[PDB]
């Protein structure tokens, strides 16, 4: 319908849509070939994702969605505004393509048979995800959600969280998950949950447990174990990103310090 951005607008006629990428509520994601993206070389093609409506009240939070993306500006760890075609027709938001898919899938299809992603990798992924987070929070956004596979991998292992803003019952606090209360604290609880999944290479949170008592074991003080040949050093990170009281877990900067101590040794 409206305005139409300078510094964002981008011409339909260099943009070739190809295969579906998946999902998502808010409409339907699409790989696609841009021309020109960096207008340094106007002959460098690149590879980009492009979300649209599937066909609406989602016209809204796509809109909303764009909205946000171009305030928050850009970031190493986050899936980033790339431009938009408002201007004929039908809305594309463009966006940065991750090849590898999400960070769950990365983990999974790369697993041995029992018992590349070497422990420096791994360590890498959590410290890039934190370093994301950390940033989103400092811009006032958030991202609920936050679990594996809301977690992307560029063709470099390079992390980027989607989609922010402004059910998954396994990664929520207990204050979210009962009080309906979010805060940064409680996304420090879901990171925690990321941990875990990451260190065993995309395993599923609380193995067995039906999504129901849970809440009760977690009321007793009980959480899941360490996971094999994880060290202590990041099974402790787990456990203080779970303490029951918001103000006893980690800020992102302090997970974001004790990752990078785990990175440098090296
Ligand atoms: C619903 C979808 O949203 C997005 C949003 C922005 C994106 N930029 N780039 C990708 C690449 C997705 C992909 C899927 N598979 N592969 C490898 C093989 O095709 C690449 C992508 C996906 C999604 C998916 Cl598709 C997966 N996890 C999380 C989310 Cl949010």
């Amino acid at each position: 319908d409206l305005p139409l951005d300078p510094l964002w607008e981008f011409p339909r006629d260099r943009l070739v849509l190809g295969k579906p990428l998946g999902e998502g509520a808010f409409g339907q994601v699409v790989r696609a070939e841009a021309f020109g993206m960096d207008p340094a070389r106007p002959d460098q093609a690149s590879t980009v994702a492009v979300k649209m409506l599937k066909d609406d009240k989602d016209l809204a939070d796509l809109v909303s969605e764009m909205e946000v993306m171009k305030l928050i500006g850009r970031h190493k760890n986050i899936i980033n505004l790339l431009g938009v075609c408002t201007q004929e027709g039908p809305l594309y938001v463009i966006v940065e393509c991750a090849a590898k898919g999400n960070l769950r899938e990365f983990l999974r299809a790369r697993r041995p048979p029992g018992p590349p992603l070497s422990f420096p990798v791994l360590v890498s992924c959590a410290y890039q995800v934190a370093r994301g987070m950390q940033y989103l929070e400092s811009r006032k956004c958030i991202h609920r959600d936050l679990a594996a596979r809301n977690v992307l991998v560029t063709e470099d292992n390079v992390m980027k969280i989607a989609d922010f803003g402004l059910l998954p019952v396994k990664w929520m606090a207990p204050e979210a998950l009962f009080d309906r209360v979010y805060t940064h604290q409680s996304d420090v609880w879901s990171f925690g949950i990321l941990l875990w999944e990451i260190f065993t290479l995309g395993g599923s949170p609380y193995p067995g447990i039906p999504v129901e008592e849970l809440f009760s074991l977690l009321r007793e003080g009980h959480r899941m174990d360490r996971p094999p040949h994880c060290p202590p050093e990041l099974y402790g990170l787990m456990r203080e990103c779970w303490h029951a009281a918001p103000s006893q877990r980690p800020t992102f900067k302090q997970l974001v310090e004790a990752l990078d101590k785990v990175l440098l040794a090296v």
